[PDB]
């Protein structure tokens, strides 16, 4: 079972539209958090 998570969001709309219910963010491609970004770079702002 995998859901209710920013990393589960297929697009960036919910990734940055539901931050209080998720903890992941967009990282150079897929929506993940530092724990996933091996570069240490994490962006949570891309869609308008």
């Amino acid at each position: 079972g995998s859901a209710m998570g920013c990393r589960h969001f297929q697009s960036c709309s919910q990734c940055l539209s539901a931050p209080p219910f998720v903890q992941c963010g967009w990282c150079h491609d897929k929506c993940v958090r530092s724990e996933e970004c091996l570069s240490g770079t994490w962006t949570q702002q891309i869609c308008l």
